[PDB]
């Protein structure tokens, strides 16, 4: 629907589904095992992963798609910070998936911004 403040929830649910099914998401699907990799929290302040993102959205615990976007971007910035070189195949995966996410999220954010101005201002 045009001017739908709820539309982002379905749009982001679909986008996450397409990310989970993409081979490039494999390293990012689940929280890093902090017991297997006990230096991970030495480097990364705030772990994030696509399963946490998907559960947060399904729970209704994101206020806006900007919040979900900030979490997804944290996945990719965490991977950049943790991986040791741009030669890492894991970093390479994070670049391909990042570029895919950013291509699709822009219209979700734009559509949400317009919907919210309508929600706040309309005299229907
Ligand atoms: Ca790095």
């Amino acid at each position: 629907m045009s001017y739908d403040i709820q539309a982002w929830k379905k749009q982001c649910e679909e986008l996450l589904n397409l990310i989970f099914q993409c081979e490039d998401s494999e390293p990012f699907r689940q929280p890093v095992d902090l017991l297997e990799y006990p230096d991970y929290r030495d480097i990364i302040d705030t772990p994030m992963d696509f399963a946490t993102v998907r559960e947060t959205l399904e729970a209704g615990n994101y206020e806006s798609p900007m919040e979900l976007c900030k979490d997804v971007r944290l996945i990719f910035s965490n991977s950049k910070a943790y991986t040791p070189s741009k030669r890492s195949r894991i970093y390479s995966m994070s670049l391909r998936l990042s570029a895919f996410f950013e291509e699709h999220i822009s219209s979700v954010l734009s559509d949400y911004k317009s919907a919210l101005r309508f929600h706040k201002r309309n005299t229907i």
